[PDB]
């Protein structure tokens, strides 16, 4: 930051006496449940070698936990949001181009313990009987403890190009009754995959069989809300100053499945099953400092 | 943030050289226990593409912890509020539309940690008997332990639309004097679902085996407070420069009940027993700028 | 908040381009033991659809932990403050409404946490008799945590209208030298209800066999000072500009009391035996700017 | 606070567009080892329906922490200070009021945790004698841990009037090299009150038996600095414009002693045997805005 | 900091009262999975004895986890980034100096914790014969643990120069589907090195035996955003006022192998199999404030 | 504070619209080895009802950790600070009053928790002669855990007059190589006062067998650096417009020694063997505001 190298705080920052134009584009994409809103603004700031838009990619992406099959009371099936993601990308002749993108990777950590203890320990026993008994021991323990925070989902920084950007909220793992946490790929030879079975060997129909919606990461039913950060910068010499781009919000979805055996519930998890693409051209006026869609 | 991506703090938000109208609109509903307020904010933002307004739903749902039949006193019922929900919908044909909302469905987390533990120990016995005798033992040990945050009730964000958004407030789980959680679907074979069982074997009448509601979420009496901010964007060229606008409260309950076996108390729980819909529309004049009901 | 939705931090508060008007009535009432004060500021914003009054009830109810009666040496009892309220009313057909209150419910949590441990571990014994012995062994542990707070006193907003509001401060549960916490309903079959009760069985009268108050929440003795906001709007074009507003302090105070059996002492509570109300009219004069009373 | 109720920050507060006078009087009590300090400020708000005063007590009440007797080399003597304490009071007549003050209260907490583990095991002995032994053992184990802090002094607000207000910070209790808690009453049949005692059984003189004093609380010797905050209002209209005005800087000690048994040492403590008062008279002028002594 | 030194926050600090230039520089190298950004600052602050510029090196290098190899189904290798990194370079004979970076190498710190635990404790036996039996045991713990946190990558100042500075993020170590954390080095002497081993004994082709990327640091997938910053001092009075400079960005890549033997996979990692570097000279005019590439 | 009263946020405070003369007087005392500073602020402020002067008195007094005897190589000394001070003082006839000072004595905290564990457990045994046996237990426990911070010195104001403040930094008890922690009394039967020793039985010469300085307080050998404030407040009134006031800033040096018993070392402790005094006397002149040495 600015103060680390004896700089006034905001000092190299862009934007100051500078008018900012901005604009909300909202659409609801029906057939894939998305909400999607850019916010944008323009910032032309003459100690800036270029012009900046900044696009912000908010809305929501609907979960949409459906429970699908029903063929018998035995099989039953569940689609499931195991990704969510938000893609820019500008056309390959454009001279526009993505020069910023917020968040990023951040390094992951976790805290390591070591302990070392050792023992002494001492007996006297005794009867009426008058005999005595006696016991000296020792004991030596060597420990490790690994911590670390795991999220239901991770939010990640598909590597950009300068034409291209985007982000994945992938599944992470998740606590289900207090058991777990389980993944896409969690496997017990019984049970199979557990991650949204309610009940070992309950008696219900299978479709009932799956936990509760309020019960599990409201990311899966209620859905996520994107708000990602895209910094395109422009040439102020370029002739043509309209620019298109292209915004994607994808929804991926899982595949759970329950069957009964003779003896119990056992679930499996198919990944990447079903792909909802919901792609939408906007405009970009340089001049005007609008963009449409 | 705007600092990471090298924009000076507040430059790309809305609101700066503009007047802003604002008001409030109470409404009391007496027959479903509502106090119902919008405060409200117009912001005409002229470098903004669109106008604005701010809708902030607030005003407090009581719980409605009504203890209700007494047949006999052997059996006695609780309705409990397990959810509470405020929703805003545009009419269909509207050329307004829904840009933003707060808050949003956050990702939860929860710690994760692991253990491994190698042990060596020794001794050496004997009696007055002259007897000596040795033991040499190993031990390993692999531990896992989940930590997470449980909260009584969560706050949800309902998928919106362009034209429709809400909250939930949903009854997640609860501690009754120390034990538990125990939510909806608690399942004890002898006790049944105890979430509101004072005793399990006391010798009072049925209808004074509920636990005091001083020691519950105080949302299930007192009630809840919603705080939720919705914005609506509007075009400065549409013809029709009114809006309408619907906002429902909701109280849905639940139906505890208790009975006595021939030894024990003994709990059941039957989920949206009643729904309490306290439905107001609201006229948005965006040539004004006020909002009346 | 405002950054959330892209909007400038306080664009869309009350209060800017106005002079603020602020007062204080203080009133002491000596028959019940409250210190009462309003502190009040209207505010008359231009550009809000209303007048507004912000109501700051605060003060100190005193705890009056009375020592009561002294009927022998074996039988004590004492007064104790086990809820403080204030409430606010506007008169049934005034046009002011009550506009909002803070603080609210908050929605409570806690820390789950749960453990699994396996264990293999092996022996070789042996005597001077030179036999040899050995063992095998395994363990499994399964554990679980909770974690909460638990607050001596709990601050509960009382449902409001449209029309009232108040709070109940009330109490909770207690620790007594370290034991407990007990509350108005603990029951140990021996010693009854321990909440106050210095000994188990110590010889002195029983006046002086009450928990030292320095030993416990000062609200027992010292008292609680409330600090709660009401928002009070009004129409600019009523009829009325003068409004009258009723505010009441309590306190309600349970009986616990001491006798000794043959062998030990036992406590008993009995809840809310005696209620203090302090009521005070306030008149507001829109107009002028002043509430009186 | 305000923006908990839609206002802009600071709107409600009293003080701007005004002058405001300050001071300070200071005066040392050399019999009583009391420096006391006013630091005082009149706030004559014209939009504000009353002028204020407000008063902040500080300075430093010395501890006085003296080991006094010595009659023989087994019997000796401390006086230590158990409470020290700030109060200020109107005269009867006078027409200003004590309209707040800080600090109060507030809410202690504690936290509650509950733990439960079951455990299964099993073994497998074996000799060279071919005799095979054999173990299968369950377990539970119910658990619960209370957690708090406990300050050496606790500091409260005794219950005010709109004529009195006061602090007492009084002792709590306190480690004695690792040991304790210990209180004004601690008791060990043995012992005695073990509070300030350095030794059970050394052979050193009474007198060099005590605690360390830089091994205790600081508030025992150094002492302690009150930082207590009023606020007097006056009617602008009020015939007599002078108000006269008390503060009481006080010190009480507790008399703890040692006395050599025939085997080790037993300490007593004697509550509130000596009290130190230095009071003070102050004038207050609201007409020129001058408080003298 | 300037206030542990008696001086007003921001005194001391360049950049008041003067114009700044700012530019953004993007070039992604397709060839090598980089999208580089600069973005510079030209401060030229005449209380200040030099010119500065202020470059801060970002974009992303992709991680590019390849899996290679596939040599029959008992064979394959997985390319993998243990290292990224940015240096900046001016030629011999320039006078411009790096006056400056951030981040720089902090000190890294640990938690030491140790325990001590004396036990005493004792039994009566006892059988229906009558027989009386006895224990008196005691013991001794002394106890030591070590805490500290461990990134997945470490991010390092390498020593500058008056004419280099970088940076290398270098991998540290990792958790393995809960177990390790391992590293380059580990060794097991029957499964080698588990990096990035998804299963022991598997028996899917061993192309498909690597821990799922989902699963892993996602700076090993996406890749990695460097945020760096430099200041490059030049003096007013120089001859010649331009200046070049050289920006590599590198990617290490190691080769980490798995092997079926007869019974289990076996894993083997080679350091700095490939490297990726990505090399641009970039103009500084101190003249006109710009920097082209 | 200000907000705490509906006060707005620094209303009260003395410095608004005033010229404020600072200045510094560096004194360093080779004899000593005491850096000395006192940086002072004279504020005349209108408003207020005196003239102030803030003294903030600094530098640094060196440890001065000196290993000095060598009588034979059994027997050596260590001189080493356990106390630091800074006073000032204003002589007996000066009109001038200390008013304030920072920092004060704050009440020190420590966290308290008990638990109580309840546990059944059951056996059944077995040989391969066909015999059964049992075992069916029960056990509790109830706990205390206390927790606090101990610096390795800690900083307390003495007792003020009007006339003299000063602060001592005492030295409070520290690790040795993970053992201890020791102070100034600890005794250990076999080896005395561990405090400074590196070994029990090492057969260096005993000069050689004190911790290293840099494994100890830092304050121990490089030394402390006060960082204390004095308010002086002034009669504009008054006759003599000058004050003289002396600032001591002193060393106390304990004397620990070790010697060689027949078997291993002993270490003593000496309290308080050597003091340094640094006197200086300051000139303040209010008229001119200035300070001289």
């Amino acid at each position: 930051a600015d103060s680390d190298i004896n700089i006034k705080t905001g000092t190299t920052d862009i934007g100051s006496n500078t008018t900012v134009k901005t604009g909300d584009l909202v659409t609801y994409d029906k057939e894939n449940g998305m909400a999607k809103k850019v916010f944008y603004s323009f910032i032309d700031d003459k100690n800036h070698n270029k012009k900046l838009l900044v696009i912000r990619t908010k809305g929501t992406i609907a979960g949409q936990y459906r429970v699908y099959s029903e063929e018998g009371a035995n099989k039953s099936g569940l689609a499931w949001p195991s990704a969510f993601k938000v893609q820019l990308q500008l056309p390959d002749n454009e001279v526009a181009q993505i020069s910023d993108y917020y968040p990023r990777n951040s390094i992951d950590t976790k805290e390591y313990m070591s302990t070392l203890t050792y023992g002494f320990n001492g007996n006297v026993t005794g009867d009426d009987t008058g005999k005595i008994g006696g016991l000296i021991g020792a004991n030596v323990s060597i420990g490790h403890t690994l911590k670390y925070v795991q999220p239901d989902f991770k939010t990640i920084l598909e590597s950009p190009t300068d034409k291209k950007v985007g982000w994945k909220v992938i599944f992470n793992n998740m606590v289900n009754q207090n058991w777990g946490p389980y993944d896409r790929d969690s496997w017990n030879p019984v049970y199979g995959n557990q991650l949204f079975m309610k009940t070992r060997n309950g008696s219900m129909k299978a479709a009932d069989n799956f936990l509760d919606p309020n019960k599990a990461s409201s990311l899966l039913s209620s859905g996520f809300s994107p708000d990602f950060a895209t910094v395109i910068t422009m040439d102020r010499k370029a002739s043509k100053q309209q620019t298109n781009i292209d915004v994607i919000y994808e929804r991926v979805r899982d595949d759970y499945q329950l069957h009964w055996t003779s003896t119990n519930w056992k679930g499996t998890n198919t990944k990447d099953k079903w792909t909802d693409r919901s792609s939408e051209r906007y405009k970009i006026d340089w001049e005007k400092e609008e963009m449409t869609n």
